[PDB]
């Protein structure tokens, strides 16, 4: 468990934020930057580590024209860059403790078979795991059937660890309508899933959602919503069992810096 | 870009001058005036706008939420004078308020520089500054940290002005070709130059930078005429000109005339 070392020493584990915002500042215009401007992506990760983030989440959301062996080299490269920045930060501040790189697995795109979802995600899971991600961020998941497929797929790789974050229709249901009490009940049978929560969601919908999950599981809860203060919710969220906190769309290293201070 | 509107119409953008001189004239004797005499500071800014300036430019028992209200207030006052001036003479064009970001005064970590400057940057930006004056920067490492810190605020725009050891090196010894090469990778940095410097050290410095970038150069040195250098400086790529220590609205008035 990559989270056990940290959660035994501190109440809050800090995540990073969006990537696009920092890149826009440096004059960027999706996975072209991994080839043409890899140094920028290296620097953005370094900034978040500096602002106080303890876990980095990867860039570059594969491509038309490449086979699936080229895609993994691309996907893997984003993990490598996050790793380079981490080493760089550990050289600067040796007293910074344990830092992690999380490889991202976003949603498909609907209704598919479990095996259809598994064939789709398997390239990326292996690419991220082989590249050296400490854990897998299964995020922005709206579909229950797709959730099953990912948790089953993970069992093929015994050393993999992951969290599962979802999008919501309301405070009690997935975006596809599935009741949260079923999603939790499912994932409870999967020890590899080490954390649960929500992301890419509006701020004023986060707390109720967390509160509901808070009653269904004592797994560390994960929260990183979109920008409007984000650091102002940290008390409510922590009380709702949230232990991994960061930001999504429209967030910058500044929001994470605010979080560091409030913890 | 706050500067394109002005730089598309005129060769020279006028900055203001010192503050202490005008305040001394009105009978002042660090942040006591922001709370006790805020009207005075409003007037000095109004005075500089009249003289021809187009751009206007502390905890101890206080927490950092109070400091930002103080720091923010100084931008607000400059904004009030601007509205006051634009009510009086509406045909005066576009005027800007620049929030100041001074030096750490050495060696600190990048994160230490960023933690130090983050309160003030957010305070100025939230208060409504049009751009940030990163001035009197002697230290290269502190310069990096600041350019990086700025990327956290995508809509922020800034200029970077430095102090020098000679005409080719920062006060910390770093060659200017390194400072320029670095800041060239940071689009938010919209102008470069020098400030708080002796008059007879300005032109050589500008001439060197002139060969390294075509960004608008910023110059505002200490008092000795300051307006007498305006041709030399403009020829050296300078487009933002004003004064620093010991300068008064008179020096800015002189510049207005010579352009």
């Amino acid at each position: 468990n990559p989270l056990r070392a940290l959660l035994d020493k501190q109440d809050i584990l800090l995540l990073d934020g969006a990537m696009a915002t920092e890149l826009e500042a440096r004059g960027c215009n999706s996975a072209k930057v991994l080839v043409e401007n890899p140094e920028l992506i290296r620097e953005v990760h370094l900034d978040y580590y500096r602002a106080g983030a303890q876990c980095a989440i990867t860039a570059s959301y594969a491509a038309r024209g490449l086979d699936e062996a080229q895609s993994k080299a691309l996907i893997g490269k984003s993990v490598e860059l996050a790793r380079k920045a981490r080493e760089a930060y550990l050289a600067e501040n040796p007293q910074a403790g344990t830092l992690l790189v999380a490889g991202s697995v976003g949603p498909y795109g609907y209704h598919c078979s479990v095996e259809a979802f598994q064939a789709f995600h398997r390239p990326r899971v292996e690419a991220l795991l082989d590249a050296g991600a400490d854990l897998l961020a299964c995020e922005t998941l709206p579909n229950f059937s797709e959730i099953e497929a990912l948790a089953e797929l993970l069992t093929a790789y015994p050393r993999a660890r992951a969290w599962f974050s979802f999008t919501l229709r309301d405070s009690e249901h997935l975006s596809d309508g599935t009741p949260l009490r079923d999603v939790v009940a499912l994932l409870a049978g999967y020890p590899q899933v080490v954390a649960l929560g929500i992301n890419c969601i509006a701020l004023e919908n986060t707390t109720a959602a967390l509160q509901h999950l808070h009653g269904l599981t004592v797994l560390p809860l994960v929260v990183y919503p979109n920008s409007g203060q984000l650091a102002d919710y940290l008390p409510q969220w922590q009380a709702a069992g949230a232990r991994l906190i960061g930001g999504c769309c429209r967030t910058t290293p500044a929001d994470i810096a605010a979080l560091k201070a409030r913890s």
